[PDB]
Parts: structure tokens; sequence; C-alpha cells
């Protein structure tokens, strides 16, 4: 019985194979047949290229001897290599040509999803090249999807020979018959074979992929679309700034390039943007996942006036002077998007580009009480129960697997109406006390949050709806302003508080917005529609935040 | 009795001036004397500059109104503005001309060293350019040298108004008297002396400074050079990584670009690159200043095989895989000076470029025991004292204070011989009970290593002495491989156990290496010659590391 699933690099996770590039060439440049092949691999074991394969020589020191190699080839076959003829320029467009082979890799993640102990076995070499960073970003973004990473340089070993085999069955802890061994190199294939292992020689994708399902028993051909990659708590690297003497703001780190700080909802976590850090960080940019003040590791005081906006927004400032950035791309989800907007309009100079979730931008009325403003729509009731100290802490701190089981759920699944909060008495007043699962959330991932808010509760995620007469005074002082610098406005077509129609306005004050549309998505954006949301911020970001 | 210095920005702590262009565009333009500084005027307090000043609009909204107020000038003055003539161009030129004023920089630093509080008074505006970013960094510099930054825009006030010097007193908690205020705007210094602050017209930075030095009574002209930047670890981002079950990595976390790792040496911390951290940050990089396994925040598990090189380096590899990091480069100092020659050899596609500080690169003798080796050279009696366990960890612990003190001393204040370690039965036998401070540490950061050495001792930090076979049979698998990728070998002239002259043969393995050379420098490179490692590691990461 399966439960080992091993696959090749070169052909198999990762196409064009570097390999079939020797063939492309000797035909490009009319070249005896196999005449680059054979330098490749001539003197066999004791050859060249198995010294850099078992990691005695780098890529380097190799591209000499290849073409040493190639010339006594060349010589045998009384023909002649072109002027300009290069080794070095032949890899270098080879390696950076190989892309991840998605339906293999959609395959391995299936497999090890069901159970299966997945690994990569590559004969590769030591690279060195001024170029190595492409093939080190692509090796990167392969090995996180698998338990293991056999490579022959590092391991001393190289395929066909019989030990490679033997080291891997004893990294895997399993015996030959419980694994599946993927190769494009039939001569690679046979040692697994003769072991007992079950081997598939890969030619085309689809047909090893067929013989893949035949033999594992898993769908792994015409499956749904899958999900984006998704974050696990304790393999991320976990930030800590102290922005003032009681207060610490803490962060999820990974990726390099342009800073993306990306700022939640209430009642969130930095866990909410799970499925856009993997993705945002794989597009070049550095990720910052906050867990905005009040929330998770973050310090959380319990004074109503430290969440003004004006407070929030001088502390990420602050954030930013700490980690030594003179700038961060801001994108905010609910609570997190009102932030983003006064960023922009406070410090155009910290922000890079803005970015709102559901979330539009409506300026303060000063002939209004943002009181009477919010009296005036019957969906912000429940921001009216939020305005007693103690009241809705009560309620959502009773049963936190309940209060984040009520809430975090598909537009199609809604427990709660946002309509008569304060008359009911409650959120879940008609809610059921245990609530069925969303298929947006899995059990572990609501006791994520359940976790999460076992330390500070609901007071000063509550607090952030506490000071609206504050913001708006604060607020009223950016009326003559604009916002010129690079944003973006995503609506959720089915989020009935948020509501696409309430952004219309936007380009009044901000004439060059940007617009992002998601259709059948509640309030939950990011968890709703990842793949939509993750699109949509890559496009964006790769086009207005360079 | 003065006791708080408030300069401004523009004509004081940067130059040249921005106003000055205004001056500098008409001449160039032939333009009638004094007509792009009275359009820049136009309406004083009613007008256009006013309303930007105070926050009421946008750099960018003001640009039209400014051209707008140009255009009315020029017709009243009878002439005409040429065919191209750009506002927005000539506040894109001044802005990014605009440096910091190092003298005057240098002097608030000297007064803030001497315990006065001091502060950034300036007329600003909301920078909303596609270039906002270099005025960005340039806040971000000067800023963190300052108790406070106060910006007209920010506060809704300007200069001349009084409301802005009183609002400047009650945040310096203190009363005019005690207060020295420099600006280069005759007008804007006259609130301050009306309140009866000392106050100073800044034409010439040298006069200012006389005038300064004549009234604080601290002498800040022709001052010994400063040391560089250093680092208060209660204001670094820290981070931290899950690299295995029972090891977590510790950083501290600086500036953008291309990563930057920072491996210390024996017995150290993170902070014994305290002097660097900002500096690099500053020149454009990401800084990943590490505690190593065994020592401060990172983990140290007891078992000496955790220590060996090959399990230190992968370990770096899982740390650059969970941060997201194709590559960083990696500079170490001491035992992270040999780790990181380790990193180049066996993972060149994760290291961008590699640097060492005094550990020169030696190949793995294969016939000759490491143990054999170590007794061929009578300095290196120190690590043969290191092998048994518990021996030095029972003195190194003995008196933490006394450990640091003895050993962070430079080269012609030292304590210790390194000579005959094991025969006189310790390091500090012949060294007294209560060392002299060292010229190169305060109290304050012997106490910081004596804090940091408290949680898990010099088990961990002396395990990585105890693995010497183990390495030189990993190290003998490179014997056929050279170093290809951009390499800094950094020598220290009076660091007389990694002498210079051990460094010789390098060229032999590394062809292309870039050489650094500290004259009059001892082992502890970074404290010793701060100045100088940053000159050689900025010039050299610019020129190789991108
Ligand atoms: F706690 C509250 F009040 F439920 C809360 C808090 C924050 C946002 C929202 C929200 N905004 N838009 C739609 C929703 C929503 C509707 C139905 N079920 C859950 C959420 C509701
Ligand atoms: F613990 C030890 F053994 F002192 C130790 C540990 C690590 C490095 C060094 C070292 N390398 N080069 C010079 C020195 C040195 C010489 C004189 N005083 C202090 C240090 C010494």
């Amino acid at each position: 019985t399966l439960r080992a699933a091993v696959f090749d690099l070169d052909g198999v996770l990762a196409l064009p194979a570097v390999f079939g590039v020797l063939g492309r060439t000797e035909e490009a440049l009319a070249l005896p047949r196999g005449l680059l092949n054979d330098a490749f691999q001539k003197g066999g074991p004791e050859g060249a290229t198995t010294r850099l394969m078992k990691g005695e020589i780098t890529l380097s020191q190799w591209i000499p001897l290849m073409e040493e190699n190639c010339r006594k080839c060349s010589e045998t076959a009384k023909v002649c290599l072109p002027k300009n003829f290069s080794i070095k320029e032949i890899f270098d467009k080879a390696i950076s040509a190989r892309k991840i082979n998605r339906p293999m890799l959609q395959a391995a993640l299936m497999l090890r999803k069901k159970g299966f102990t997945t690994a990569i076995l590559t004969n590769t070499w030591l690279d060195d090249r001024a170029e190595r960073d492409g093939l080190a970003q692509l090796m990167c973004e392969l090995k996180m999807h698998f338990d293991f990473l056999i490579e022959s340089c590092q391991v001393g070993m190289v395929k066909p020979e019989p030990q490679i085999y033997k080291f891997l069955l004893d990294t895997l802890k399993a015996s030959p018959s419980e694994v599946v061994f993927l190769d494009d190199i039939g001569a690679n294939l046979k040692p697994a074979r003769d072991l007992g292992m079950v081997t598939i020689l890969v030619q085309d994708t689809d047909t090893a992929l067929k013989e893949l399902e035949k033999v594992t028993g898993i769908q792994l051909l015409n499956t749904p679309a899958p999900l984006p990659t998704s974050c696990n708590p304790s393999d991320m690297s976990h930030g800590y700034v102290t922005v003032k003497p009681r207060v610490r703001l803490h962060f999820v780190e990974l990726g390099s390039g342009p800073a993306v700080c990306l700022c939640h909802g209430f009642p969130e976590s930095w866990y909410s943007w799970r499925y856009q850090i993997p993705a945002l960080a794989q597009a070049g940019y550095r990720v910052l996942a906050m867990d905005m003040k009040g929330y998770g590791e973050s310090s959380a005081p319990p004074e109503i006036e430290e969440y003004c906006m004006e407070v929030l927004c001088k502390e990420m400032v602050t954030f930013l002077d700490k980690l030594g950035l003179s700038q961060a791309v801001f994108i905010g989800h609910d609570w997190g998007g009102m932030l983003v907007w006064y960023m922009a309009l406070f410090y155009p100079e910290r922000v890079r580009a803005v970015a709102s979730l559901n979330t539009p931008f409506i300026p303060a009325n000063p002939n209004m009480s943002p009181l009477e403003s919010i009296k005036a729509n019957p969906v912000f009731d429940y921001q009216l129960y939020f305005q007693e100290p103690g009241v809705a802490e009560a309620e959502l701190e009773q049963n936190l697997s309940r209060t984040f089981k009520s809430l975090f759920r598909a537009s199609d699944e809604s427990v709660l109406s946002m309509h008569k909060v304060c008359e009911a008495g409650g959120l879940f007043v008609n809610s059921p006390e245990e609530p069925s699962l969303s298929r947006m959330v899995t059990e572990e991932e609501i006791q994520f949050y359940v976790q999460q808010f076992k330390k500070s509760g609901f007071r000063g995620p509550l607090n952030w709806y506490r000071n609206m007469e504050r913001n708006w005074k604060w607020a009223c002082k950016s009326l003559g302003r604009k916002i010129l610098i690079p944003a973006l406005m995503v609506t959720a077509e089915k989020d009935f508080v948020l509501v696409p129609q309430m952004s219309q306005h936007m380009e009044d004050w901000i004439p060059h917005l940007k617009r992002g549309h998601i259709e059948d998505c509640g309030h939950w954006t990011q968890m709703d529609k990842p793949t939509e949301v993750n699109q949509i911020l890559i496009k964006w970001l790769d086009s207005d935040a360079r």
C-alpha cells in the first residue's frame, strides 16, 4: 500500500527539461545529432558531469571541462563548433527557461494533502553562476511543498547508483513497496523498480498523472481548482517592534522586495491574510502581516483613546521608523482598510501605494456628528451595540468558538442579520449555540482565532469603534486634501454592510483610483475569495507599486 | 541654564535650502529678481503656501496654485515665464539636491549626548509626489537622532505664528530660557526671542556652531571624529524563526534592500554588529543581525553535534527558506567568518556574496587530523582548553562581568596572553579579578553581554569548537571546489591569533577575492575600528553585492 511519492526535478516537477536543450541546440546549429549530449555524458561515472552531480566541483568549474569535452566530441565527428558557441549561455538560457510544471506540483500537493510523504530526489549541481538566483528562487518555491529534498551534489551520490535509492528509503522511513517514484529517465527508474518501488516513466505529464492516479487511487487529474498556499503559524518568521513603552506590535514576515504592510479588520489577525502571504512573497514582495493593536501578540492596552485613528496611524509610522523602512504599500480590510486611507491622507510620504478591500473612502461630514451619521444607515446598528463598554465584550467572549464560527461565513451561509442588533440585545440572540462549520474555514483555523483571542479578548478590538468623535475631528483636518498616490479600491458584491455602491463617489477625492470587484464575495474577502484577491493585488502591485 | 536645542530643517539641518532654489532659478532664467520668491509667498497667511504648510492641502495640490501665482506675479512685472518652465521639476531637483548638513547633525548629537533634549521644528508639507521617497528617507535618517520632530503640516500651525512656539515649549516640558533655537529665517526667530529663548540666526554653519558652542559651553567645533551610530536593543525589530522543533533563531532587523546576514563570533551576540547595523541599513541594505545558535535569544541545545558546521549551515539555509529569502549576502567574524566560508562552499546559490572579518579561508588538510593541525600553532592553544566539556564553561561562567571585560579589549589594552592556556590552567589565571573597562566599550554594553549570557551560558558557544573531526570530514568533501561568487577578506593588523599572513594563500581557492585591511585593529574588529569596517563593507557591498 502506497504512502510515499518521489519526484524527479528536471523533466518532472520542472519543464522544459534542461537536458533537452543539448538536443534543441544541436538542431538549431545543424550540428551532428547527439554531439552535445555525448560531450555532456563523456567519461560516464569517471567524467566531469558525474563529479559535478556528486558535488566534487561547482557549475562554474564544470563549464570549461564541458567545452573541452565538446571539442573532443566534435573532432572525432569531423565537424566544427561555430565562432560564438557558449556553454555558459546555453545553460543560462535553459535554466532560466525552466519553470515549475504546475499540474505535477498540484498532484504532489494533493497526494501530501491525502497523507502521503512526498520528496524530491534530483541529480543537481552547486550553482555559483552570476545568475544562480533564478534557480535558487525556483528551488525555494518548489521545496516548501515537500517533506524532503534530496540533491545529489549535497549527498555525494548520484542516480542511478543504488546507494542513493537506499538513502532515499532511509529518509522516507518506508519500505520500497510503499513508494511511487516518478522519473523521465528510464535508466534512473530501473534501480527503484529493481528494489520493488512503483515507478512511472514521465514523458507527457497527463499520461504520467493518469498512471499516478491509477496506482494511488487518488483523483489528481480534472480536479476542482485548488486554494492558494496557506500559512502554518509555527513555520513563519515572527517580528516584534516596541512602538512606545507600553505598546509592542507583532507581525509575520515573508519574502523580499518592496515592503507590503497587511492590515486586518475586526475581529481578526495577521492569519486573516494566510492565503495572501505566500502568493505576494512569491510575486516579489516583502510581506509584513500585522497583528493590529489590540490583537494576537500585539499589545492590547485597556484605554479607549489608545485606539483612535490618530494614535494607530502615528504608531504605524513609528513601526516603519523602527524597522528602518522609509515606505511600505498599505493594504487594509474592514477597520484596517479605514486605517490605510488615513495613512495615505496623513502620511503620503510613508505610503508607497494604498489598497482597501471592502472599506470605501468617505470623507468626514463636518455638518453632522459621526453618531448621527452611523444612526442614518440601518446596517451600521452593530457599531452602536459596540459603543457601551463591556456589553459586546461579554457576548463576544462568552464562547470563543461560537463567536468565530458565527462570524466567519460565506455570503450564502450567514447566521447573523446585521439589522436591529441593539433591539435584539446582541449579535447571537437568534444564532445557534453550536454553529455549523463554514466551507471557508477548518476547525483548526477557528481554534487559531480562539487561541489568539484568549490573551486580550475583545476590549482593545472593540475600542477601535469607540473613538467616532475623536476620528471625526481628526478626519475633518483632511477635508481639503486629495489622495493622489497610487490607490486601489476592491469591492465585494455580497458584503451587505460595506456595499459596493458605498464606494461610488471615491474618484471625487481619489481621481486616479484603480478598482477591483469580486463577485459572490461576502465580508471575509481574503478567505471567501483568496484566488481572486491574489490576482487583483498582484496585478495592481506590479503595475502601480513598482 | 540651557537644556534644549531646537533646529530648523531647511537651511539648518539640511542644505542647500529648498528656499534658495527660487532665487537660483530666477538668476539661471534671467527672470526679474524675487519674482518666484514673491509668487511663493503670495497672499501671506491667507495664501496657497500657508495652506500647504498647515497641512490643508498636499504638495501635488499646491503645484498648480504656485504656477497660477507665478503667472500673476510675472504679469504685474511685465515679463514672461519660458516655454518649458515647471514648478514640479524645480522642486523635484531642489528636494533631491538637499542633503543632511553633517556638522549641524554632529552638534545636535553632541548636545543630546551631553544631556540636552533636542528637537526639529519645521514648516513642511505633505509630500505625495511620485518622488516623495527621497525626502521620506532623509526625514527617517534625521529624526532618529532627535527627541522630537514637530512638523507644521501635522500640527496645523506654522512659524512665525506664536502658537507653534507655545506648542514647542509644551512638548519640550521646558521654559523658554532653557531653550536654544536655531533658524535661518530671522522672521521665524523673533517669536522665540520675544519669548526669551536663546536664538541663533544661521547663515554659515561654522559661525552658527561657534555661537552655539559659546552659548552652551559645549565643544561642538573641531571635535574628535565621532563613532558611527549604535543600536539601542529595546528600539530594534526583533525576529524569531523556528528552524526545527527544538531550535529557534533570533535576529535584529533594520532597513530595506538586498538581505545582508551578519554572523558573529565567539563569545558574542547580534549586538557585536551594533555600529554596522544603522550604517548598512542607511547604505540601502536589509540587515539581519543574528544571535547565532547557542547565543542570546537563539536556542542553545546541550548536545555537541548540534554545533557542527554541517548542521549550523543547514539551519542557516532553513532560516532563509522560512523568511522566504532566495539569497542573502553573508558577513561573518571569527566563528561566524568560518560559517560564512562554508555557506559559500556548500550553498553558493543561497549566497549573494560572502565576506569575512579576520577569519581566513583555509582548506582542510586531508593528510592530518584537525587536532594535530591545531596543536601545530601555539596561538590556537585556547581551542585545546575549550575541548573538555565543563572546564571552560566553569571559568567563563564564574564571573560574567570579568569574562567580558577581560576579553573585549583593544590591541594595546590586552589582559590575556593566548599562549600556554592549558598549562596555565585557564584564560584568566594571570588576569585581574576586576579588569579595568576597555576604551572600546561602556559599562552598559558589558552588562548587555552579561544579561544575554545569563540565559544559556557558555556550553552551546563552546560546542562550536567541539566538532573539529566532524567539520574536517565534511570540509574534505569540498576540496575540489573553488569559491567563485563575490568575496571579501578583511584582515586585522593586530589580531595575534587570526594574523593577516594566515590569509596569504586564499586566492588559490578564491581567485577573484577582494581585500580590506585594518591597521591597529585587534580581534574585536567591529567595535575596535567601526568607522573603517563600515567604509570597507559599504564600498564592497555597493560594487559587488548589487
Ligand atoms: F460583529 C459583526 F457585527 F458581526 C461584524 C463585525 C465586523 C464586520 C461585520 C460585517 N461587515 N459586513 C458584513 C459583516 C458580517 C455580516 C454577517 N455575518 C458576519 C459579518 C460584522
Ligand atoms: F576566549 C579566548 F580564548 F580568549 C578567545 C576567544 C575567541 C577569540 C579570541 C582571540 N582571537 N584572536 C585574539 C583573541 C583575543 C586575544 C586576547 N584577548 C582576547 C581575545 C580569544
